[PDB]
């Protein structure tokens, strides 16, 4: 699992050559989609995309494709000749309370982050900015800001969510993720 997944788990930035990604993303289409969260990107003037090599870290700018604003999810279409590993979106499964998840994400400096937790509810809300979002899981597989936007999978390496990690009213990192089935159904006009 922790082989066959981090390939698919890009980080998100600007594009400055000095700069490295402020959240993850997820691969889920062979030419280039990627998943991540809308307020990581949308105040970005322009997005680079960084993919995990056998020769290390390359770059590839991104195209904002559709936002789903409700959601706090952009699609992103890298500008690249190249094809990539990625989430199958057929494969993309619902998870229950108590279910073992798994949180992938990227550090500022390129490297995967994997966290295990739990899946503790099915159904909760969370404020992004001025959008009230409901209908999240909650586990405790998201502990770092540098998770957000990664993706969530289930033991099986099936696509189950994108994550946000959001601040308690006491400062503790909570994890919340956006059902992967709002991306379907939000997207039934791009592939
Ligand atoms: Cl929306
Ligand atoms: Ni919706």
């Amino acid at each position: 699992l922790y082989h066959t997944v981090p390939p698919a788990v890009v980080g998100v930035g600007g594009g400055g050559v000095n700069a490295g990604p402020v959240a993850s993303g997820a691969i889920v289409g062979t030419n280039g989609y990627v998943i991540t969260t809308l307020h990581s990107v949308s105040k970005l003037p322009e997005i680079s995309v960084q993919v995990a090599t056998t020769g290390g870290i390359r770059r590839f700018p991104a195209q904002v494709v559709k936002t789903i604003p409700g959601h706090d999810l952009a699609l992103l279409k890298m500008q690249t000749t190249e094809k990539f590993l990625h989430f199958r979106m057929a494969d993309v499964q619902t998870v229950v309370p108590g279910q073992q998840v798994f949180a992938f994400g990227r550090n500022m400096a390129g490297a995967p982050l994997v966290r295990q937790g739990l899946v503790q509810s099915a159904d909760a809300p969370l404020a992004v900015g001025a959008t009230q979002i409901t209908h999240l899981l909650r586990s405790d597989a998201v502990y770092s800001w540098e998770q957000t936007g990664g993706p969530l999978v289930n033991a099986q390496g099936d696509l189950v969510g994108i994550n946000i990690a959001a601040t308690g009213p006491t400062g503790k990192v909570e994890g919340f993720t956006v059902p992967a089935q709002v991306i379907v159904s939000h997207l039934q006009d791009v592939v």
